[PDB]
């Protein structure tokens, strides 16, 4: 059972849940709410390593882009990157983040599989991007990168986040 | 919640689901509808672009994409499609699904291919409310060997998931909605954006 | 709507929801539990074989899959499984799960080993009401990085679902 | 041993050695002879066959090499070739060359273009004895970005050994030689094995 | 300067080289002789090990290169070999070669394979003087397809180059020379150095 | 003709030919002297660029060689530098080399390392005469497995050619020769063509 379009805007009113800066009307519509990329960036930096065994002379330091600057994400490449807006969720609500079908067509993942945000997170939230497609594909902080949708748990979280 | 297999049958039978064709009881069960290949694909040509600026000038993006969007491939009968490891391509369900605008719907592949490293969507895997078509497909082969795929094959699954009140704004009212009654193996339309 | 970590205790507890091992309290959390690594892996050896022809059922699974794979790779502790990038195995979790009828189940990654590239599904992660047992993982590595995995290990999260009623064709029955 | 720039020249005037067009003094130096890009590519299409047997029968290879080819790219003045990494294309080189029946040629690449990863041939850069025509380029981009690579750029370099002798068997009297007067991005004919 | 065909076959002649078995006439041509691959392969089983430490302690270089090569693979009659893109695999060439101390022979691979991306060496293309044995090939498929290769196929091309007078130190020789007589798909033995 | 390690001790000691530090007799056998590795690499960073223009204007291919080039990394003692498959670094030969007007050399891997996947060029393994210089290595590698370089090993050989007489435009003496006394892992100069 996820939220349609108008009770997500019901608990952003009634600040159950809350995400800020707030998407427009037209971004928040069926069972979705349209998030957008950051500007906080990581690559990785394999030569100082032979493996990691499941920490960090592999990561680069953040990348901050300049206004009017891209991250070009190439084919077969792993990048970590932050959503725009922070959310704050409930001990009773669960969310789920999902990519957008126009860029999956293009190869953007934007998750790696773990995509689940706990009852009781809050802030933004990290990105893993993966191009699977054939092109270099050019990303700038503002731009819709994914989606949102909500789902209440059967009880409230006796441990949340 | 999600529908569980008798509740899927009740809900095409009321016609407020729809699944053209109508898939029969053996490929509905658990929680779960299985859905077919259909026989659209797209392939992607590299040569003629460097790149594609997702958020660029609309008219820039629109010339990228045609530029590298192969034209339509539809396979014959007895015909494969080989995807090999490492590569994108866009196909599409024989199906075409309609929801209502109080349900969505969620794509999952199959485990029998997933095992041979398919993957049959990108993290976009929601079927909105109000969605009426047949849903594309974006394949990508993380194996070690190339994978026939052929028309009418069995390729993943939908699911569905009551909403909490009917969609203010469905697929299907919303005016900036951009996949709107899409019918074959339709590529990324980020030039609308 | 997910169970929450008390309502997963509570349907284990009553006993039709069943881990075995069972996991401890640390382990569940919010709507899910963390479930771990087995000692069983697989990997694709290319040089047999041009393709696989996916259009079937068990003449894959046999004919093609049982002719492209290793034998199964049995781990003493102490050693590691290294996953390079780019390559694709297979593995199994520590626990076996049995559902009942009215539940589905979700496996999920995990955060911190999903910021190295590690990929524990390949689209297909839905437990299925009736299951029972040791579920398969199909690993691959997005990152850049070779990742040493250890039986026994966190390597995901599980979370269920209740179904609208009970399974009328659920995976015992089918 | 092989020949200095000014041996280069004299075999060029002596017309022993050919090269069409000629190159200018600027691009013959030290032990080698620049040379540039022409304008026909072509690339793979991998999603029509599963494999190629390289030593099957004659006529199933001819059938999967006809698939996989795509036809000749031929781009106009001001466009651009681009190279993405790990896609292998085909190109020919803007000069025709003729060698004579006691000298061998050998394509290198520059170390310019290999610090970016690429590389302009695969292991095949012989020129035989007895060779006429544009030498066909096999380019591979080993590099994390893609070559925008276009008509008329220097591309490589030639370097020329005499033989021992003159070969008795030179490539333009050999019956089975498969690219004799090769003029465009030909594909390769391994099928007349 | 090379060895043209007709010195090849008069050193081959004179039992100045050898190649065994002789290849006749027909694969003598130019500057080159066509040599054929063998029916022994190894594969790299990466999941076993983390990385090479390439001169690291001896012992420890030695464990991981037993841990990550296969066992060799040997080919009936009928069967082939399928080389993926972006696999290596060693391979053998079915004719044993011996040098004498005053020739360098080059492995080069042929244009119709190149021009499907097989590369049939890595960068070490020298057999040196004093060599006797087949030689070790290292493939690299670079394109879109698999390559099915089968045992007696053409896959190359020797070329010879005298020396400037014998070696003193030639392969047969030489103490710490780690592939004397090789004769199946020998892994490395960089822990040897 | 390629020289004999008697003949290549010979053009050394006469200093004709120089390499400093001057390797050990052990080092010099066949037609070949072993070179061992720096302790310079460099690396590439995609993420600032989407693609490199190689005959574009001047300015802006400059721009973009900047962005992607990483600074140089030296390796203390003890250290490796990982090289994972499918990854290009640059690097350098410990090595430096003089070359006078009438040889060429040329530069071929091990076939030690070759067998693990580790090409030391990208196809251009020219040194011109007149050269003076440490020697860039553009290092791939197309195995299975991650490779652990360390500065000090033993990396490739070099061979060397006498000319037909001596270059009339030498290295050296060239006004638009990019890469005269190249002392670290110097990035392509592309941009000054
Ligand atoms: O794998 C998929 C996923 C979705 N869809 C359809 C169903 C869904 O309702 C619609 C829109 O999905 P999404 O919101 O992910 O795409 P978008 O790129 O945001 O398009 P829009 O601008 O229309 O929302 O696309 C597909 O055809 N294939
Ligand atoms: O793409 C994602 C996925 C998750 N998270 C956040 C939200 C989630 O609530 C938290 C923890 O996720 P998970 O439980 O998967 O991480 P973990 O690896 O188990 O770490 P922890 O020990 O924090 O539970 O990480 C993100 O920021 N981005
Ligand atoms: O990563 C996974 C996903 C699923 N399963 C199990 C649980 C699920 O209930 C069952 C069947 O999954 P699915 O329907 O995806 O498999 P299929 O390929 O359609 O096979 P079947 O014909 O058995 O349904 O496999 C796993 O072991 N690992
Ligand atoms: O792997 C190599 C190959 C060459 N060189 C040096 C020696 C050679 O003499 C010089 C120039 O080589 P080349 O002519 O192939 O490079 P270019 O791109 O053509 O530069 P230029 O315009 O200086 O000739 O670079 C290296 O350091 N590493
Ligand atoms: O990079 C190259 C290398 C060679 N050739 C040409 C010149 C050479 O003289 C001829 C044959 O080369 P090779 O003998 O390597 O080709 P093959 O596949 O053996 O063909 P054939 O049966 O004609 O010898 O092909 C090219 O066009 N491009
Ligand atoms: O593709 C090849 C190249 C060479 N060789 C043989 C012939 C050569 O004379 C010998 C030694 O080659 P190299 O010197 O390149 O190998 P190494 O790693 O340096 O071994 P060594 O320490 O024996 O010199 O290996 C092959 O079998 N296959
Ligand atoms: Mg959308
Ligand atoms: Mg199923
Ligand atoms: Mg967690
Ligand atoms: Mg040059
Ligand atoms: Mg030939
Ligand atoms: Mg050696």
């Amino acid at each position: 059972m996820r939220l349609c379009d108008r009770d997500i805007e019901a608990w952003l009113d009634e600040g159950r849940l809350s995400i800020n800066p707030r998407p427009p009307v037209e971004r928040i519509n069926g069972a979705t709410v349209d998030v957008r990329l950051g500007n906080k960036f990581r690559t990785f930096r394999g030569h100082t390593a032979a493996f990691i065994d499941l920490l960090d002379r592999v990561m680069s330091d953040e990348i901050v882009l300049d206004e009017g600057e891209a991250f070009y994400l190439h084919p077969g490449e792993l990048a970590l990157a932050v959503t725009l807006e922070s959310v704050t969720l409930p001990a009773d609500l669960v969310g789920w983040l999902d990519g957008r079908s126009s860029l999956a067509r293009l190869g953007l993942m934007v998750h790696v599989t773990a995509h689940r945000i706990d009852p009781g997170w809050s802030g933004c939230i990290v990105l893993d991007f993966y191009n699977s497609g054939k092109l270099p594909l050019a990303l700038r902080p503002g731009m819709l990168i994914g989606a949102l949708s909500f789902e209440p748990l059967s009880g409230p979280a006796v441990r949340p986040y």
